């Protein structure tokens, strides 16, 4: 129950991923993530493409030859970061795009 | 070598997936599929989002808690199908959208 593709929390520390060299702040942010399966019956809000549906059916028929559709971010949102200028000046990037999950779906 | 996210062939038979009831023709089509890993170093044309990069690094640090980015279709193309009208009349759907992979990427 409720095991399908959905947005869940993912707290990211920039030091952990080696970005603290060029990102002064914040130290961490909420990137979220997309988790869950793409299998029938699908959840209503998965917004699945026709190809994802086709591939899921093919995987059912031939599970060893063809993989499943994948639960992935389908829309992303920006965050603000404070980063080192090439001259060293800490500088605000106000909309640093593509950093946090707005919506998930099967693709 | 060349083990990264790319488009590969996938031949789909509509009877195999139970769509032959409402799809008269064609019998099969080339849907392709997206196969390969999302891991560093990335291929040039993966067009990875920032979130996919972040998640891949987090997965490296914490492989059991956080999954990898996923190789998925990022652009799809239509095909034509001949389908049964609700009145039974075979009818052409000229651009049946979202049926075949145009491009793959890590998301």
């Amino acid at each position: 129950a409720g095991s399908h593709c959905q947005k869940t929390s993912l707290r990211v520390n920039f030091e952990d991923i080696g970005w603290d060299s060029w990102i002064i702040a914040p130290k961490e942010y909420e990137a979220y993530e997309c988790k869950g399966g793409c299998f029938f019956p699908l959840a209503d809000d998965v917004t699945p493409t026709k190809h994802a549906i086709v591939q899921t059916l093919v995987h059912l028929k031939f599970p060893t030859k063809v993989g499943k559709a994948c639960c992935v971010p389908t829309k992303l949102s920006p965050i603000s970061v404070l980063y080192k200028d090439d001259m060293g000046v800490p500088t605000l990037k106000y909309h640093y795009e593509g950093m946090s999950v707005a919506e998930c779906g099967c693709r």
